């Protein structure tokens, strides 16, 4: 109990999640009206991907994904069958992100990207061609059009200087001309939430949400255009990147924020920002555990009171440990080897506590997230017909796909909050690559 008292702190009651779900619905409406959109913590951003597409182009497209831990490049082909486009990644390649790119200027970052883009085109001899290029850019962007928009600010721990405030698609081109090595027609810039929804629509036409629970946490949904005041028009629907990770930045979570959350936030690349994301994201979960463990040893409840050298350095506890720990079959060998690598010698009950700590952190994350989705799905259900409103949600992100139980805890809780709704989850088999391509395919029936 002395331990379970400290852990029970991470608990959230059914009534707590409802309160969170209602507060999200609120910030959502606030960021959609013109009069509040500006200081709304949930920015609710028009993506310019719209309800009824005009028509699509076929052929190969070049897709970029940045915003992950890693930058990726892939070529995807696009065709047409009975029900809309089919897409399929045909070639691909990842490129680690250097420290000299993340510290330097936006200009340096993008040249590095320009390079990897040429390196890629080498290995597959294609440097001589000019294809439509879809860009999945996993950051808050204020779009002027499907291929126009500026970076509002970095999240997840990117710093590249003098990037905020500028057009991203521009900079991409800027860097390609700083090469002459090749040409590319940049036709669409989309959020990963959005890339993922689109990749999934073609599978299930009812797929109208894209949720990412990976290093960050964000969601996007199809909204009524008359509700999108920042964009002119009333017919049809535009996809809206909620950027809900910023939920709580106006202080809507304060009654739920634990000391471990205050500490993570303080030391983060962005104090006071992405507060909701820091309860859930992968950038942050392993760190929450680490802080919890360190609290537990400072109360002589763990590791005999003595914390490791690494256990004491920030970020030393990787989110992917939290998974491994929660995967241990019950024999404790999975948990032991982990703490072993971190310079500790866990007793048996040491291991059993660390399991409990993870479960406490990740399960909070699961539920906190479900409130958010639930509040989206409720909002959609509100401006829309009804009986049992079926709806599909396209999902992606390591935390969701790999953490052994987050998925189960998350589905259960979402459903508890959404009666009358029959929610279906699909995991995007390469949703970035093909979501972008699919969106470029239709953007490019205008720019080609
Ligand atoms: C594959 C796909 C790709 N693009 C779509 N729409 C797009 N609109 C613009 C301005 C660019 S691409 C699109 O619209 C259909 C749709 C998607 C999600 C919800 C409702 C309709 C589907
Ligand atoms: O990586 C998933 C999410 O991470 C962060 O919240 C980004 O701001 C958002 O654009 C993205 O969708």
């Amino acid at each position: 109990t002395l331990v379970e008292q400290i852990l029970a702190e991470f608990q959230l009651q059914e009534e707590d999640l409802k309160k969170v779900m209602r507060r999200m619905q609120k910030e959502m409406d606030r960021g959609l009206r013109l009069e509040t959109h500006e200081e709304a913590s949930v920015k609710m951003l028009p993506t310019y991907v719209r309800s009824t597409p005009e028509g699509s182009e076929v052929g190969d497209f070049l897709s970029l994904d940045l915003g992950g831990t890693n930058f990726r490049v892939m070529l995807v082909k696009v065709g047409e069958g009975e029900e809309g486009q089919w897409s399929v990644k045909t070639k691909h390649q990842m490129y680690s992100i250097p420290e000299d790119a993340m510290t330097g200027t936006a200009e340096m970052l993008f040249d590095y990207i320009s390079e990897c883009i040429s390196d890629f085109l080498d290995k597959h001899q294609m440097k001589h061609k000019k294809l439509p290029l879809g860009f999945t850019f996993s950051f808050p962007v204020r779009h002027e059009d499907i291929d126009k928009g500026i970076l509002l600010n970095w999240t997840k721990g990117f710093k590249a200087s003098g990037a905020e405030g500028n057009n991203v698609v521009g900079l991409l081109r800027d860097a390609i001309k700083r090469r002459g090595d090749f040409e590319m027609d940049v036709v669409a810039m989309v959020n990963d939430t959005v890339a993922t929804m689109i990749s999934c629509y073609y599978e299930d036409h009812q797929c109208e949400v894209g949720m990412i629970v990976g290093t960050g946490c964000n969601a996007c949904y199809m909204e009524e255009m008359q509700n999108v005041e920042l964009v002119e028009g009333d017919e049809g629907r535009m996809c809206v990147n909620t950027e809900w990770g910023a939920f709580g930045d106006s202080g809507e979570l304060d009654e739920f924020l634990l000391e471990y959350d205050r500490l993570v936030d303080e030391s983060s690349a962005n104090p006071g920002q992405q507060l909701y994301e820091k309860l859930i994201g992968g950038k942050y979960m392993g760190e929450l555990v680490r802080l919890v463990l360190l609290r537990l040893v400072d109360e002589n409840l763990l590791f005999h009171g003595e914390a490791s050298e690494q256990l004491r350095t920030r970020g030393a506890f990787e989110t992917r440990f939290v998974s491994q720990v929660e995967s241990d079959t019950g024999d404790r060998k999975q948990i032991y080897n982990i703490l072993s690598t971190l310079g500790l010698r866990p007793s048996t009950t040491d291991c059993d506590i660390v399991r409990r700590a993870c479960e406490s952190v990740s399960t909070r994350a699961a539920h906190m997230c479900s409130a958010g989705l639930a509040g989206v799905i409720n909002r959609m259900r509100e401006s829309r017909s009804e009986d049992v409103m079926r709806i599909t949600v396209g999902v992606d992100g390591s935390v969701y796909k790999l953490h052994p139980s987050f998925k189960e805890r998350f589905h259960a809780s979402v459903r508890r909050l959404t009666p009358s709704c029959e929610i279906t989850f699909i995991e995007s088999e390469e949703g970035s690559g093909r979501g972008a391509a699919l969106v470029s395919a239709v953007a490019c029936k205008k720019a080609c």
